[PDB]
């Protein structure tokens, strides 16, 4: 008899939540589902995936990932994919767990660090306020390339200001000593054509990554801007979709893939995109905007994977615009020296919920009957 | 008029949603049966807070904006909540108009041309048959609608030869006036697709639905370019950049989006539009007796590009138990096999308040 998936439970809040996977001689692991609306999606894993999962092979996790986007085929996109994420998540967890290894051993890679870069959330923030606290993470912690957003979130061509984007780009460049590396999000604000014009004042300012020109969802307008310009264009962090992003990589829309580990549904698949841009000569840079697990599973990932990219993005950002990310952990996992994080060789994902964190969630259980 | 309430009506299988503006007219709609519970929760925490204090009339905005405010949530939920809203908006208009959806939207209140659609993989061919033929008896259907192979299969038969036997034995159980469709639900590879549609053509069916995995637009492609049967698909296709691209593609003959998967009135209006610019017609999907059936009697009453019929579920309480007595007076009586869309305001139903009494209601409000 092979280990059986006996119980899966998830223990959550509106931000987050954990999923805890037990077999049927004990073993457990841990993962974690894409935060936000989590409470809803903790809701979607118990109704939509637990049911086509307990009782099944606990070490099996290609058959499972596979086999259930087609069960619930009805239901393509995002929440069931975030639900599919948790329990893809917490089965690598039980898998190091039992090896004794860390998950990034698993999938061919070794512990070790990786070079971070601050990534910056805000809009609302000054270019002069901006280029500050850059700075000061820069002395403290040894960032060497940091991550700012122009335009505004889906503006249909409009800046969050006048003149913010124009202002931000060489007020940042200012700052920063050419050892710096820069990059930019635009969180899909342009046109085509707009998007062009702004990324040739992106090349004159030494910035060398331009995340999103486009709406995400209009790969021939991304493509359009990937072959217009030489600055690297990237995106891919809402594509939860597989034929997508054989698509988009088939197109060559993007020089750089960045699928969300989470939001796409976890390890397995992530790897599966991860090699059809290695296969097509695409570096995979995957995002990470929060310290819930989500960058330390991009941390194990970037230790294994052939075509890893330049840096683990790293959300700079404090408690008053992620107040929800403080105190999830026994031990933070994300201490940052010389601008690098670390995977250490911890089995599994090498961290265990606060226990405080968990007193206070919502439990649900589903058990193998 | 602005919208100051959103209300749902909810259990596991079907989800009503009541709009009432700031001077206290109202419309009625439903979001996509299945999970409606949840959905119920996304709609009031993913697109009722960008409705409330909005002009109650301009459903366009509201359609527009909803999927790029929360575009971090492509997919299914996000759209089968919106649809709730869009639905009971349109429904508000038509009240107040005093006029049913389908003057609404450029057509007339009549009749539709119905198809009998079987969802059972169950059933033995024999009995699919039997109970066909009975229907076309009693309500006078001239179409109908079975299953082949499996359900997302990978080319297996939900048994061996079931697909070898059902279409020559439907096929001569039914008057040669009476059209047959199939649908495969995904099941077929390109190859296995094409083999099968070359036997369906040969055995007067006159309707292929979804042969390949719904998602590979490539491989449904393939089988609508070697076959002469119209090949049809597009209920699951949620996503409008989605549908350009299928449609551009020529990937089906004939689009069939699900009014309540894709998001509602307005957005199955464009993506019935895309088809008509293509020279496709568009006969959407319709799988029960909720209100989707209903919708879509209004869209096929209005629409230039209509295809044949109105899919109509044929199945009973051991199929469908939850879609009993959902309104006080059906909207779905069939007579010589034809559904009829009144000259009652807006959708011309009410739901009845014995299922209201016992359903999950929420509430958000203008503040
Ligand atoms: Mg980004
Ligand atoms: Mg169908």
């Amino acid at each position: 008899q092979s280990m059986k998936i006996a119980d899966i439970e998830t223990f959550a809040n509106e931000f987050v939540c954990f999923v805890k996977v037990t077999t049927d001689s004990g073993e457990t692991g841990w993962g974690q589902v894409a935060p936000y609306y989590a409470d809803i999606t903790a809701q979607v894993l118990h109704r939509q995936v637990a049911p086509y999962a307990l009782g099944k092979p606990a070490l099996d996790i290609d058959y499972l990932v596979d086999i259930i986007p087609e069960k619930e085929h009805k239901f393509p996109g995002s929440y069931l994919r975030r639900a599919l994420g948790g329990l893809d998540t917490a089965l690598w967890d039980l898998r190091g767990r039992l090896e004794g290894k860390p998950v990034c051993e698993l999938i061919g890679g070794t512990p070790g660090t990786v070079r971070a870069y601050g990534s910056s959330m805000k809009r609302d923030i000054t270019p002069k306020d901006e280029a500050a606290r850059l700075s000061r993470l820069r002395d403290r912690f040894g960032f060497d390339a940091f991550k700012f957003r122009i335009g505004a979130e889906c503006g249909r061509g409009q800046d969050e200001w006048p003149g913010r984007t124009e202002e931000i780009v060489p007020t940042i460049r200012a700052a920063m000593d050419d050892s710096v590396a820069l990059l930019v999000d635009a969180n899909s604000c342009y046109g085509p054509e707009q998007a062009i014009e702004v990324g040739k004042m992106l090349e004159q300012n030494g910035i060398s990554h331009y995340e999103e020109p486009c709406p995400y969802w209009e790969y021939e307008q991304t493509q359009q801007v990937t072959n217009a310009l030489s600055i690297d264009v990237t995106g891919g962090e809402q594509d939860c979709e597989l034929q997508n992003w054989r698509r988009m990589i088939e197109m060559k829309a993007v020089d750089i893939v960045q699928p969300d580990i989470c939001y796409l549904g976890g390890i397995t698949r992530t790897l599966r995109v991860a090699e059809m841009a290695h296969k097509a000569g695409l570096p995979c840079t995957p995002h990470a905007a929060n310290l819930s697990m989500v960058t330390l599973f991009t941390m194990h990932l970037l230790r294994a994977i052939p075509n890893a990219g330049k840096y683990l993005e790293f959300s700079i950002e404090g408690e008053d615009y992620y107040p929800w990310q403080d105190d999830l952990f026994v031990a933070s996992p994300y201490e940052i020296v010389d601008g690098k994080a670390t995977v250490t060789d911890l089995p599994g994902w090498g961290v265990e919920v606060s226990p405080t964190w968990l007193e206070t969630s919502a439990h649900q259980i589903s058990t193998w009957q």
